[PDB]
């Protein structure tokens, strides 16, 4: 039996990582289980929609074409529907129209100056087949759901004849009050970091950069002498949205000192020099890094069998 913790602020991809573990080591989502999700998977993309249509008047921007102003209006109309897991072929029209819009567009490409999911785009650019009658999210698709986590959520699986009891909570400073419930016989610790939140700020205190929050959880937990006998995993996560987020997005932004080029490859080893630095006694604790995309099923199976071996070993 083996007990793994997931931390780390909201959004750095811990439930995902959960997800995924149903999807390699059991039989996957199952279609009654997929059908579930789609009443989330429409509620995102409906919150994705309003979200950019939100940003638009807040930084004033207008619509490319006059005439979605018509279709923006229709949105609210018909976004009940959605609401309760129905997309119909009339919602999907004026999600699309909207969507496609070089307004919309310019609104969307400035995300970082609101709150936005980062399926976003997953969604509306598959409008056309999430719209089908009789739609059954995929396993992506379910991977791809935005579900805020509040209080903790235990699974099981079994992988390499250990009984896993995996634990997952939520990562706003709301619920961090809930973590040390989670603290007693921890096998290993899974600290999430989003890679390309490097630019953004919290959404529940627009004064502080999500990656300065991530380092202050990290420097927390990694040196909290209660898991001195704790394996520390971490996962720099989100590393496939970093990779193109970096090639536009000064990390200055985000440290000041970054010498380096707007490239993946300096910028990721650099990030990860800035997490593995927190680490106060180097000699004695050990960290395990992951670079990961965590709705990569592929990468997340890899990755996660490297991590097991450690914590057989
Ligand atoms: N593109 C991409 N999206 C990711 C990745 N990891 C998580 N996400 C998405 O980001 C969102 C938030 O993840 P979630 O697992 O709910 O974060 P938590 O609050 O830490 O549990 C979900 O919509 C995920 O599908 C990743 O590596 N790449
Ligand atoms: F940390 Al979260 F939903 F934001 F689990
Ligand atoms: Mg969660």
């Amino acid at each position: 039996e083996v007990k793994l913790l997931l931390l780390g602020a909201g959004e750095s991809g811990k439930s995902t990582i959960v997800k995924q573990m149903k999807i390699i080591h059991e039989a996957g989502y199952s279609e009654e289980e997929c059908k579930q999700y789609k009443a989330v998977v429409y509620s995102n993309t409906i919150q994705s929609i309003i979200a950019i249509i939100r940003a638009m008047g807040r930084l004033k921007i207008d619509f490319g074409d006059a005439a979605r102003a018509d279709d923006a209006r229709q949105l609210f109309v018909l976004a009940g529907a959605a609401e309760e897991g129905f997309m119909t072929a009339e919602l999907a029209g004026v999600i699309k129209r909207l969507w496609k819009d070089s307004g919309v567009q310019a609104c969307f490409n400035r995300s970082r100056e609101y709150q936005l999911n980062d399926s976003a785009a997953y969604y509306l650019n598959d409008l056309d087949r999430i719209a089908q009658p009789n739609y059954i999210p995929t396993q992506q698709d379910v991977l791809r759901t935005r579900v805020p986590t509040t209080g903790i959520v235990e699974t099981h699986f079994t992988f390499k004849d250990l009984h896993f009891k995996m634990f997952d909570v939520g990562g706003q400073r709301s619920e961090r009050k809930k973590w040390i419930h989670c603290f007693e016989g921890v096998t290993a610790i899974i600290f999430c970091v989003a890679l390309s939140d490097y630019d953004l700020v919290l959404a529940e205190d627009e004064e502080m950069n999500r990656m300065h929050e991530s380092m202050k959880l990290f420097d927390s937990i990694c040196n909290n002498k209660w898991f001195t006998d704790t394996s520390i995993i971490l996962f720099l996560n989100k590393k496939d949205l970093f990779e193109e987020k970096i090639k536009k997005s000064p990390l200055t932004i985000c440290y000041p000192e970054y010498a380096g080029s707007n490239t993946y490859e300096e910028a990721a080893a650099y990030i990860q020099c800035q997490f593995e630095d927190l680490n106060k006694r180097k000699d004695t604790k050990e960290i395990y890094t992951h670079f990961t995309c965590a709705t990569d099923t592929k990468n997340v199976q890899f990755v996660f069998d490297a991590v097991t071996d450690v914590i057989i070993k």
